[PDB]
DNA sequence: GCTACTATCG
DNA sequence: CGATAGGTAG
């Protein structure tokens, strides 16, 4: 793990310099992903945090665990079944997320999601096909629960409004990328593109 | 002080 | 179409 980021960094080190030089300025990856979350928790919290700041994403989340549970720990599904869009709204969260991560919570409690362990052994295609049938869930809220949560370490989300923003600076490019074209200039970056990721989302921090 | 900054649905 | 979640950098 700690010792994925030593090879990842070296790898981002001996690509060509921009990389190493990014590497160098921002120091050590910290990014912190948390595999221990069920499926249907790490799902909701990338839904949430869908056109927010990590900030705002978390007095949200903040909100949902101090009221819709005990010991400020994350919901259950049952809690969550039991508690109405109307108060949920009142966390923080969008009438329509909040519709959304109330089928979540039903369709955890029916297994109507993927088990942990069956999502380990999916490779990130057959997780992109089949978590995108869960309304409220596509390519970019998967990718944000394949890095945070699963801790997948060749997640590229080439999606990304700011990381694309982050992208044209590093790059120095004229306009604003497309997603196709993120793509390809971070090909080099494999196998360890969620981290090149990181190093981009690290940007604005300098 | 003020604003800009995912995926769905009538 | 064109609203829609909120903390906070600029």
């Amino acid at each position: 793990k700690d010792s994925d980021y030593k090879r990842a960094e070296k790898h981002l080190s001996s690509i060509d310099n921009k990389w190493s030089s990014l590497v160098k300025k921002v120091g050590p990856c910290t990014l912190t992903p948390h595999p221990e979350h069920a499926p249907y928790e790490g799902i909701i919290r990338a839904i949430t945090s869908q056109k927010l700041s990590d900030a705002a994403t978390n007095s949200i989340i903040n909100k949902f665990c101090t009221q819709c549970s005990d010991n400020d720990e994350f919901p259950t599904p049952k809690q969550i079944m039991e508690t109405d869009v109307e108060t949920l709204h009142e966390c923080g969260f969008s009438k329509l997320k909040s519709q959304e991560i109330h089928i979540v919570a039903e369709a955890a409690l029916n297994k109507q999601i993927p088990s942990k362990s069956e999502i380990e052994k999916m490779s990130e295609e057959e997780l992109m096909e089949s978590l995108s049938k869960i309304k409220g869930v596509k390519r970019w809220t998967i990718e944000m629960y394949s890095i945070f949560t699963l801790g997948r370490l060749d997640i590229m989300p080439a999606d990304d409004s700011t990381l694309k923003n982050e992208a044209k600076e590093f790059f120095g490019l004229s306009s604003k990328p497309q997603t196709e074209e993120v793509e390809k200039l971070t090909k080099p970056c494999k196998p360890y593109r969620t981290i090149a990721a990181w190093y981009l989302w690290q940007i604005p921090k300098l």
